[PDB]
């Protein structure tokens, strides 16, 4: 119904919570592929004066983003993928 604006959650990617190879970005890409959706599109947001990074991910016309800032583009993108999965109640590829 409504796919406008941005959906947010307070999330930060913790690599220790995930198996050696799988990441939230990979889980989200696979979910899109299984659902026959366009692959996720990531756009970086920066606060250069603080060396901070955020990412807004678009999946099925909806924007998702963490409320929190990260130390790199890569880390911000994993956070954005977590928001996308978690807000939808989807499995995130965690250990437990
Ligand atoms: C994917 As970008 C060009 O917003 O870092
Ligand atoms: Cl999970």
């Amino acid at each position: 119904e409504d796919t406008s604006g941005v959906i947010k959650m307070a999330v930060k990617f913790d690599a220790a919570a995930y198996p050696a190879q799988i990441t939230p970005k990979m889980c989200l890409l696979e979910w899109c592929r299984r659902e026959k959706l366009a692959q996720p599109v990531y756009e970086t947001v920066q606060r250069p004066l603080d060396r901070l990074f955020s990412s807004i991910v678009t999946v099925a016309e909806q924007k998702y983003q963490s409320t929190l800032w990260d130390k790199s583009k890569k880390l911000a993108e994993q956070a954005a993928a977590i928001v996308c999965l978690r807000s939808q109640g989807l499995p995130e590829g965690r250990l437990g």
